[PDB]
């Protein structure tokens, strides 16, 4: 058992002084230390009166096969980005080898994050993720526009998904991804989605990333129909928006990007079990725009970074200092705090893990951070922690430091 | 004389391959390394090829005397801010001693700006500015909005311009800054501007920063009025807005901020020698919004970082990111190209100093950075460099590296 008396304990979503937090693999009693001591006299106390305690972060998506890409990748427009990671990928993935994984996983960590939600598409990111110390969620992804081919794509799908399964304990848990409405055409996504219904697993889908998807699925042209015709030679999208939609009504589902869904998908996502994720700086350096927070104000969101197939880094501070300025209207102490609520406890509940939150029985899944210097008003605190902070002094994962 | 040969370089209008800058104290010649070294066999060349050469920054607007905030002023909104300055700038001051000055300056060229408009207030940031190898355009400001201390103000301010105008040399220049239309009362404003017309000095102006300010101005009402009512026993305003703006019109000057500037004053504007000084950190952190950069198209603008009072640092290459990410709808490659002039060439010529161009003639006034890895498309360079540079590898100002 051990104790830390910070100066503030960020929850996330209360501020909490004068108290110290007392762990072992969770959370087990928040108090003063003159009151833990007497029910804990075996935990030695260490007291940092010049840092914060919080949560550590969730990162509810990411592709974390693409981690070699710096500059490689068409950046300002979703669909030639798409026609880069076409062209680019056979290459770009074995550049990111099993040191690169490594490297990339140990830095989510070092920066604080202690959850993520990883999408992959081709399996050889496996053993990487099961030697992390991260929570994981590891979505096996499915993909295929073509009808005809489905057997193929559904049997390494299913491969890698129960290559996966077999690693399953508290921290890792397979699960499965439709890569979007346009690409997986429905049979196939009933398919994959099925064996999510059989084993309980999460699902993700990017939906409605980019306004080409939107136009293609509401009408059948704009930018994509030049792009179906030639890589795919279709005429047509495959699929009815609303009876795609409807394949993950009985789901727990992550919704990713959602920039341009209109009202009545998230009216139906709404009564679904469903989370938004929201990725502002791929949505911003793809050309894709900035998801409208009340637009979607019905169904909860999380944060997450995407890639470095289309971010520059992996950071979860970076992330919400360009949440802060991509949502640039919204009242800057107040959104700050609601930004690291949605970085925690939100995608923790996105990624089913029980953490992302500093209350007893929680695991003790957590980061130390410097105390912004000089604070007047405590109710900043919310904003200079993103605006000051880049790296943890100490990363807990389930009372672990790393 | 010294030659390098990089990767590229931006010039920062074009991306030149497949040449090496010859340099002393200027940029004496562009061209192969096989054709400079005819002309310049004195000169050793280093080879950096995988390095890119762009101009050093200019920094137009920066508070240096507030270098010791970094969370006691309040963010959010901008009279709930000026408040906090009023409250706690007398003990902020004196914190930053001179070696906060000195450390603040030093960090300024090592992320890779070599030229600043330093906006001096109170005159004790003099020794610093002279000190430093920094070009600095050395604004003395005046404030007071009484007329009847005006004689007091002005002849603070007559001091420390004269204290620091027999400093000038070819890389210091002294100068005017008249705080704002709400807080410098019209003959003190004229007062002030008659030094700078009699001397030829540049001039800045914080203007239309605020919605709080443009209805003062406007309509006398607001949420200015309760501030002038409590903290001046004012009433009204005591400028009419245009006739204030009209000052300005024989003179070289500085709008900052402009956020909130109307199509009059942008009209007349156009046609002063003036430029908009864009702070994008700043507006949003207190609650001024975003500058609408179609709205001010006819003028030319350059960015800045204001000072650490409204602001997390003074790294330009963080002031660009934040440009991109709360502009968000202007795409991403071509948006990073005019960030990337609007940095350099835009801010020299507002600062009016013979840089922020890797052309020959200009200072040699340069950052080396490394090459973003892996790059496909060269027209994306300017992206990958704010994305992925936060420091300059070497910083040189006249040829001098630091
Ligand atoms: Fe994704
Ligand atoms: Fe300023």
């Amino acid at each position: 058992m051990r104790i830390i008396k910070p100066f503030a304990i960020l929850t996330p979503q209360t501020i909490i002084q004068d108290k110290a937090v007392a762990f072992d693999k969770k959370i087990e009693a928040i108090d003063t230390v003159e009151n833990l001591i007497k029910k804990y006299p075996n935990a030695a106390v260490e007291h940092d009166e010049n840092s914060l305690l919080l949560p550590g972060f969730a990162n509810p998506h990411l592709h974390l096969e693409f981690s070699a890409n710096k500059a490689t990748l068409q950046y300002g427009d979703f669909i030639p980005w798409l026609y880069s990671v076409i062209r680019h990928r056979e290459d770009l993935l074995p550049l990111c080898d099993g040191a690169c994984l490594e490297q990339t996983l140990s830095s989510i960590i070092q920066t604080g994050t202690t959850a993520i939600g990883a999408i992959s598409s081709y399996g050889e990111d496996l053993q990487a993720c099961i030697d992390s110390a991260l929570k994981v969620v590891y979505f096996n992804e499915v993909i295929g526009a073509n009808a005809a081919t489905a057997d193929v794509m559904y049997a390494s799908f299913l491969e890698r998904f129960h290559q996966s399964k077999k690693h399953e304990n508290e921290r890792f848990k397979a699960a499965v991804a439709i890569h979007s409405p346009y690409s997986v055409h429905y049979i196939l996504a009933k398919r994959a989605l099925d064996i999510a219904k059989k084993y309980g697993s999460l699902v993700s889908v990017h939906f409605m990333e980019s306004r080409a998807e939107r136009e293609w699925l509401d009408k059948g042209s704009g930018e994509f129909a030049k792009f179906f015709k030639e890589f795919l030679n279709q005429t047509r999208p495959v699929n009815d928006t609303k009876s795609f939609l409807e394949l993950f009504k009985e789901l727990h589902t992550l919704f990713v990007h959602m920039v341009w869904a209109n009202e009545e998908e998230i009216q139906t996502i709404a009564s679904y079990n469903a989370h938004i994720i929201h990725c502002p700086i791929s949505n911003r350096l793809l050309g894709n725009g900035v998801l409208d927070l009340e637009k979607i104000k019905s169904i909860p969101y999380a944060i997450a970074t995407d890639g470095l197939s289309s971010n520059y880094s992996l950071n979860m501070y970076e992330e919400l200092k360009a949440a802060l300025f991509v949502h640039p209207n919204k009242e800057a102490t107040t959104f700050a705090k609601e930004l690291i609520i949605r970085a925690t406890k939100a995608g923790y509940d996105a990624l089913g893990f029980e953490g992302g939150e500093i209350a007893v029985g929680k695991d003790a899944d957590m980061q130390l951070i410097d105390l912004p210097e000089g604070l007047t008003n405590v109710e900043d605190l919310y904003l200079h922690v993103i605006l000051h902070t880049t790296k943890p002094k100490k990363v807990y994962i389930q009372g672990e430091e790393h």
